[PDB]
């Protein structure tokens, strides 16, 4: 489907270069013109007059087929860009809506209450832990020692 | 049929390179005859004249047939990229028919409710989620801590 | 030119009465910022520094 919004896209660019040639040959003929009516010459002058205008002429049809060409290549591209969106998503109502199935609502709640209860039970663990460790080397951590310095460093805290 | 463009286009700038050339070959010539006649050669003078003569003509007549093969020219290059873009548009317009066929709106219309339902889930599933872990690292943020300290950075906000 | 003169020189008057008041609306704003800072500062320096200690 690629192929022919880019050959679409590859006309609008090419008319369009072919009416910019069409008008830049158009002035270098109204100069050549000059140069022909100069001598006197009735004939030349014409057929030169004449080249100057459909030359003229043609750079309007050809720009106006670059315009109405470049608005159908701007829908097509609107037509191809939403494809790929629609695809995608198709894609991921899918694959969501499949793991949506053994993913589905309820496992997932209990899953969390298990969380909880886990977590909690790490908690206690944790402390635990923590008491007979620090019950054995507790000789090493008085209380009196700590109050008298926690106090120390109390009444004189902020002052240096 | 691009040969025949191109053949075309190769008649004409042929057509008119060649008028060129007896262009120039006109002014040559009008020099040679005044060297000619500087001598007072009375026959010379005569046939050079007449071949500046004929060049000219010539001339004319070449460029002339230059004119008209262009212009057939041009009207044969419309007629082929409107060619191109025709048989390029009707590329799109059959692909995306037989991609209108299976794609008819109906399937997508009910693609996106389901699609609304699903991405619903999603969050709810966000929601229950977390719940379950903001309620079981929750001793870790009071909710009186948090206003004290939102409170302590409200009142001087913007004061710095 | 003389009226111009006029009607400038009242754009000149009002102007600046309007700058003078912004300028008082910034200095203003410093004080009421500096001020902040040596009430805080104080205020966590009056917290450890508490009369009875």
């Amino acid at each position: 489907m690629e192929k022919h919004l880019f050959n679409l896209k590859f006309a609008a660019k090419e008319l369009s270069r072919s009416a910019k040639k069409c008008d830049k040959e158009e002035k270098a003929e109204k100069a050549k013109i000059e140069k022909a009516i100069q001598k006197g010459n009735m004939e030349v002058a014409r057929i030169h007059a004449e080249n100057a205008i459909r030359q003229k002429n043609q750079a309007v049809n050809f720009l106006r087929m670059s315009a109405r060409v470049d608005a159908v290549a701007a829908r097509v591209q609107t037509a191809v860009t939403m494809g790929k969106v629609t695809k995608s998503m198709a894609g991921v109502v899918k694959s969501m809506d499949a793991t949506l199935k053994t993913m589905n609502l309820e496992k997932i709640s209990a899953l969390m209450d298990k969380f909880e209860h886990q977590f909690e039970t790490l908690d206690v663990q944790t402390q635990q832990m923590e008491d007979t460790m620090s019950s054995t080397t507790t000789l090493t951590t008085p209380q009196n020692q700590v109050d008298m310095l926690l106090q120390e460093m109390a009444d004189e805290a902020g002052l240096d």
